[PDB]
């Protein structure tokens, strides 16, 4: 079953143009200087002006298509893989297709949703489509605007969140190219759903029904209980991931590329690995929801100089709760 | 690439227990007797009491698991494929996993979202996972509560919508079994997104932002423009679908099994095919959003007596706008 031929052919990014410095936030909202860097690990972030999520997605997608040596007309499947929805109907796939100028193309455009780990799951879905020869040139887009959710009365909130979009074009490798997935795994522990959820925004507590409370549109987070899920299940997760590629270990991999919604995952990794092994984006882009992991993948290649033939590890924990991991040769 | 080995191993359904007769709706809201049957093609529907979407999904999933000769512990991937979300975070996959008693199982639980054609796209995704030997026993759940959206001032609304859940367990076929997919196709025309959309409910018109209007939480439908997309692109869609299986035609298929959000698709089909060829569920279950097509698949097998070795056609048009079609041997 592994290794699976798989090429990340192109990568793209769009971020809002205006830098919001943590120093300016601290000055404006009476926080101690350096508070965001110490507490959040965040020095800057970007917030949209008038952009829509589909707009940012399309901008990133166009870059990734250029990067792959392709034209937009060459893409034969679009997968939206964001952490949050632009609107209720339709899903983000058709919306980004339209924004790209491909609205009359017929190219199938769909959404894969695993909350903030959507991008990962989309890669995995795309890998199987590619190897089954169903589609040849797949665009995966992750675009999120969190700045909409900002609450300027809560520092743990308004200093944490940022906006970004990142995209990938994935294909089969050309003859002689070593690009592949060595291991991939997803596990879900839905008993943890309650420890990171937003109970509003759907049928369960529809505004026009009888199950609404004032707190419906906020993140309900139980940090201690989330870590307990980690304590109990992460060791066996990692064991089973690396068992898929018994001849490849973490020492054979140049970069660890994590979903990074807070500094904690990075701190954990920094105690374990040399700093040059860890791909960091939260420092300049903050928590950008579903765009986090693909932003880090973009960073690994376009700043970190990840070379074809070198190996990486995608890793993350997300609401669900789910755990993902993938070991790949770029 | 085709035919693809593929077995619909088990099917399940849950519908609310209480029948809401069109005759009683007409009596209560001063509509002419027979209006719902004539205008909507709907004689009854089911509306939830206190059920959650995850609850209904789990009930259907359990039936499908029993139907496949399996235990819940045997399922190795869960795909939620509903037309609408239960809540904002997490997605419906972890929620149905939890409801099923599998919250500590680790079984990956994700969502595929193509609006009301989610079930179709999930089948297609599952087919590739199965044939790549990634997973063996995949549960696909489509559960929607629309009765939450009912507006008892608009007859075209409150007489149209119903609640339902349906599920499938899909596997590879056993030796000697002919179960397969002969053809599968998805096309999307995102220029039609505006002709069937709900612009609220996400980042674009977040309640706490500056782009809200009073009509944000309603379906914006342009029926004439939607049909035009059909006129222009459906003939080539059908041509390309059936070209995938040049030796199999519609005469070789026992049932047409459509996504049926209104009577129009059924009327179109009824002018073309004998009535016994068409699988109807809207008459008793109304427009049940993403559950429509899998409800019809359940009906084909569990009422229509679709036999192993006989062939069917899944078909639908959905918000996006997207078109789907699949020709399969059961």
């Amino acid at each position: 079953v592994f290794p699976l031929p798989f090429k990340i052919a192109g990568l793209g990014r769009y971020v809002p143009a205006d830098v919001v410095l943590s120093s300016d936030l601290e000055k404006k909202y009476d926080l101690p200087p350096g508070w965001c860097v110490e507490k959040q690990g965040i020095r800057e972030r970007r917030w949209v002006k008038d952009e829509t999520a589909s707009f940012m997605g399309a901008e990133a997608a166009k870059e990734a298509v250029r990067d792959a040596g392709l034209k937009l007309e060459d893409i034969d499947l679009i997968i939206n893989a964001s952490g949050s929805p632009e609107q209720a109907v339709p899903d983000g796939g058709p919306l980004v297709q339209r924004e790209l100028g491909l609205g009359r193309s017929g190219v199938p455009s769909i959404t894969v949703n695993a909350s903030c780990l959507s991008f990962f799951v989309a890669l995995d879905v795309a890998a199987n489509y590619l190897n089954m020869r169903r589609y040849k040139r797949i665009l995966i887009v992750s675009s999120d605007i969190s700045s909409v959710a900002l609450d300027f009365r809560k520092p743990e909130n308004f200093t944490l969140f940022g906006d970004a979009a990142a995209a990938a074009v994935v294909t089969l490798p050309e003859p002689g190219e070593k690009s592949c997935i060595h291991a991939s795994q997803v596990r879900t522990y839905g008993y943890g759903a309650e420890f990171s959820m937003v109970p509003g925004g759907g049928s369960r507590r529809h505004p026009n029904g009888k199950n609404t409370t004032p707190e419906d549109n906020y993140l309900h987070m139980n940090g201690a209980e989330l870590l307990k899920i980690g304590f109990e299940y992460l060791p066996r997760f990692n064991e089973a991931l690396w068992k898929q590629c018994p001849d490849i270990t973490i020492k054979d991999c140049r970069y660890v590329i994590p979903h990074q919604p807070s500094r904690v995952v990075l701190d954990y990794l920094s105690l374990t690995y040399p700093d040059d092994k860890l791909v960091r984006i939260i420092d300049r882009f903050a928590n950008c929801i579903g765009a986090s992991m693909p932003m880090a993948l973009y960073e690994a290649v376009k700043v970190g100089g990840l070379r074809r033939g070198e190996r990486g590890v995608l890793t993350g924990t997300g609401s669900g709760v789910s755990f993902v991991g993938m070991v790949f040769t770029y």
